[PDB]
């Protein structure tokens, strides 16, 4: 299980803390033009969020070889996925973690240099998507270019068939108060694409696009248009919180709705989903390693078919830890 | 039309900025035990979110007055509100801005003073609850002490109004991203009251409480125990956001629902209630002096009977300039 | 007459803007930016997160081409490239370099072969001389092609420095800035290949960051060349800095006296560019105050009478944009 | 042995606690906390904004009464009055007061009343004696009833002071510190009649603040008292602050012999007290660390070989807890 990352920026430094640390996985390349082999080493080191690494890891040579332990991990610093040579020093599974490659078609770069897998850091357009827990099963040795879907689907898709398994979902609507990322702006700035998306991240509540409950639907079938949804950007560096409001088919009280949770907590979505009755606020789970954290105390009913569920989850933290659990489960078929 | 403040704290110093600005109210007294004449000075003065002030007031003597142009305001210090002699100077409405006296029972210790009116600056759970703009017409000239419900209460009742004015509101569950207020702590400390809102204030998310919509019902009786909600504070200092997600009687396609609010903005609401097409994010709300204003693009709906809509307020700005259109209407009967 | 170009609507291009905008001796002639739409350039100028909106005007009219600031109509390029920058064709005297990306003084004579008659740079400069208004921008003469109007932090402490040092003259002083965060800044631990520190996540760290206004000084005021040197921290304001003077001077003097030293100078020749309270400030206090150093008297300290702390205020943004659009002005008839 | 009483369960409360339940050599006895019901205390203790959940542990028994760490109880008091608190009934010979209000040092005597043979007090007095461990902590004699563990700022800079002090000597010097918001401060612009830039909105602006720990270090180090004074600034980051220092030498020196002169101390006497650093960091770098000042190499600049700059990082919550539980420690031998 070599895994090779393919820009090394928040969910690439964080894959490589994860996989470093598991012991039946081995982080064999990196590649960021953007970054040189030395200065790898710095934003490996140090994180604002999740701290000061543990273990250990350095520069060996000039721009060719970090050293963890014992383990070298060679260093590229290619602007073009089809020159990466993943080949010429192992790794058949690559993680894309840029941001620029998420369409099928441009990840398969990936495949000319020597990989057998690429799993894609984020939602694409077309390319199969997976969120371990809830249809990672779905998989096959046959598709070479995977998604992990994004951090909210990943957080979504676990409460959200949980709940239509046992009751049912008329009809779903999805808000995530989310943190800012590499994408927004310290101060009002251009964003072309995304005009909110320029405004000082930290002094705004920036409304903002998700596509995570349409992307739900297409993990998850039986719910296949039957969610939507929107975001809004706040000032914290790490920690969202999904706020999903919908429609049960099945008439259940609130304390039903939670401790069905609370057992699939326990059950099959242990370590993906979690469950918890205390009073958390974002950074009680800085770190923490689920999909989705359901809080109880938070969420609120209407009707016994009408309910706002809230659950939380580390962005950055969680997702990562679930790229490395389907690059596993993918080395397994 | 005379206006004395009873706590001289956000709501209160605006709501002296609103009062002061305007031709047709004055004001007479301000009490605050907490903030000597002279520091009132200050406080007044300058301001984090709204700025230095631009016309002009200071302190004339020792303890008892400040002097705003040529009107003076006598400064009071008192621990008790049955012990502010509103009447030795004047000042037949009074802002009960404390947060301490919500209570009709407590407030009216006003009344005890030579004051004719109390209008409360929060919620009650005991005195008739006005929002301008929507019911603040209910009044009566026999109704002693009153209340201008909250700031997302005046954010969603004017919404709502208009939602089920014209397409009917089976259901709806809100939910605010708000900022933080003077409730809240720099970093974790008690609050015995609520758990979640004693940790650090300005880097969490922190869940939290809010009536609102349960509130929405008592000044809109069609409404009443069809709406509920939960709210989400967050690291700004001013500006929150209202989100609310319901179902709809009638059909209504996402245009339609657009250009019926556009048009009561334009009509009986206009003032109360705004509407824009633009990219706004909050900053761009701070000294809007709208009840609620509707953001177009940020909404969204999944069916065209079940939607998600989106609008803004400055809590601080706006929920005070209400208070003193509040207090006109009354004593025009 | 004196119309005005601006290349880079940033922080600096936008505010600068809206400065030229409300004074009647200046006029608003074009924009360069190739990353802004003319749509996008609307919104941007129109709304702003420190400065509010925008509260005179103002449209656009040509599918691509010009913009309506009220009935003066501006004209929009979107060309990356100086040179390839058409000014005079719009009749732009005057070029505002607030790119951030052509500091040189062989770089920003791109914009003469533009056809476009002074660039003043609104960043200091490796050879532009550097002028700093209310301090040295009488050594301008007429001849010079290209300027550079400094850094905000070196119209800060100059100004400061200046009276200290013409008073009680400075021997050894040592500069420390607290200073807002600015666009070169990572909302996220993310790359920063030419300094490292400045690539960790702006509104959650306090940042330790380089300036060379303490050596700029002595650039501008060659009298204090070589004596004074500082750093910086970045820190999580959006606007707003704060200037950190540690000075000993040969002329002893009182916290008192040199508070009344600052006081004079600050109704006289350095009135509206250097400020004086005694308020109990804090950093909002002084957004969108147009003065390029204001004076906090209740905040600094002394330790002799010889050896003493200066704490000066300023906005990084407003107070340095209305230096360009002063410093243009000065150009314009000298 | 070694048994300790917290009072005031607040951030150096808690955290000092998390410190003496982490070591063999001292035990936790009780906590006093008026405001803190003891069910809430479990859950502020457990759950932290800067510090992470708690690893080790941990619940409570007694309807009121009773707290259980791992499998050490721990006996919950809610008295407000201190001379009220029966700190020996439930044998605790020393006690940790970081309330806030009892700085002084009759006013924290109040605890011997109670049957309590120490009173620690994690903050500065006006009377009790200041050791900063490092420094001057050999000067407890065991006569000494109640002591001060000084400042979180004085425990970065005399450790700091003392190398610098003690190789080149310093003459003349002056302080700032940039530091993050406390308990003291407003979430909201807000009353603070003692301190008025201090009611403002804590994390949206930079607040001049006034500091002791320059007059402080005097006190701890009778060498250097009467040459330091200071200021700071409170900045929006909700943990860990640094020192900014600016010091004359009587010993002419080079950045690098002084550089070099810190790293050796580092590893001599002050180790684990002193720290030494040459990268590229920023305060979250610090958050967690233990040692009561870091010192920075590459973010300060010198003037001359006598004029110079110096910076050192602190965690002021996390450095100073174990501290606390240092001096405590060290009080328990001598
Ligand atoms: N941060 C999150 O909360 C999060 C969560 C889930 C998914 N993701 C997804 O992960 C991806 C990256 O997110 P991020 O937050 O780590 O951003 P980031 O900006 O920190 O990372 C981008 C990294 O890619 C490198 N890079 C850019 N172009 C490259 C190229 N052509 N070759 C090699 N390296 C290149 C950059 O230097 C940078 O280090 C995005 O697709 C994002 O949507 C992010
Ligand atoms: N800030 C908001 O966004 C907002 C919006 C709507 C309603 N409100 C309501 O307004 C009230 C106050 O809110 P705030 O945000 O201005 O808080 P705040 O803490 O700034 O104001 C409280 C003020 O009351 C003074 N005070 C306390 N006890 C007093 C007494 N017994 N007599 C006289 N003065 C006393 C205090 O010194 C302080 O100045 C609360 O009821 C709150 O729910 C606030
Ligand atoms: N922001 C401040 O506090 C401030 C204060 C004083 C001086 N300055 C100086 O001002 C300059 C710009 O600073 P800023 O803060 O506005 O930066 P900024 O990033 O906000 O603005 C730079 C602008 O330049 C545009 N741009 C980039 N490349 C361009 C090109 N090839 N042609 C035309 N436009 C281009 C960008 O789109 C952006 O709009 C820098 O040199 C900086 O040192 C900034
Ligand atoms: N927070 C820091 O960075 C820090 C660092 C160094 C020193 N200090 C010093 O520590 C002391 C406490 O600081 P803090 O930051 O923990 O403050 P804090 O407000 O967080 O904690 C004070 C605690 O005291 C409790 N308390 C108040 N009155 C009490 C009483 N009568 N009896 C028992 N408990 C009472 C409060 O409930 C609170 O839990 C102050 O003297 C401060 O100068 C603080």
């Amino acid at each position: 299980i070599r895994i090779g990352i393919n820009g090394f920026g928040r969910i690439g430094r964080l894959v490589a803390r994860v996989v470093l640390q598991r012991d039946d996985v081995e982080l064999v390349a990196v590649n960021d033009p953007f970054i040189t082999t030395e200065y790898m080493t710095y934003m490996f080191k140090y994180d604002s969020v999740h701290g000061q690494w543990k273990h250990n890891e350095l520069k060996i040579k000039d721009e060719k070889t970090l050293l963890f332990g014992e383990k070298p991990v060679t260093v590229f610093g290619i602007r073009n996925p089809e020159d990466i040579p993943w080949a010429e020093a192992g790794a058949d599974y690559v993680v894309e973690s840029t941001g620029v490659f998420t369409d099928k078609d441009k990840a398969a770069a990936h495949l000319k240099g020597g990989a057998k897998k690429v799993v894609i850091s984020a939602p694409s357009k077309d390319a199969p998507m997976f969120v371990v827990g809830v249809n990672e099963h779905e998989y096959k040795s046959d598709l070479d270019i995977v998604s992990n879907a994004s951090c909210t689907t990943n957080c979504l898709a676990p409460l959200a068939k949980v709940i239509n398994d046992r009751f049912g979902i008329v009809e779903g609507l999805m808000t995530t108060v989310h943190s800012i990322t590499a994408t927004q702006k310290t101060v009002d700035g251009p964003s072309m694409k995304d005009w909110r998306g320029g405004r000082a991240a930290s002094f705004n509540i920036i409304p903002s696009s998700t596509g995570a409950a349409k992307a739900v639907g297409k993990v998850l079938p039986a719910l296949n248009g039957k969610l939507t949804g929107m975001s809004f950007r706040v000032p914290t560096v790490d920690v969202s919180v999904v706020d999903l409001t919908v429609r049960l088919e099945k008439a259940a009280t609130y304390d039903e709705i939670k401790k069905a949770i609370k057992e699939e907590s326990e059950g099959k979505l242990k370590g993906i989903l979690g469950y918890t009755e205390d009073d958390v606020v974002s950074t009680d789970f800085v770190g923490d390693n689920r999909s989705s954290i359901f809080d109880a105390k938070a969420g609120i009913a209407l009707s016994d078919k009408f309910v706002k569920l809230v659950s939380w989850y580390d962005n950055e933290w969680g997702y990562s830890s679930r790229v490395v659990d389907l690059i596993v489960h993918m080395s397994k078929a």
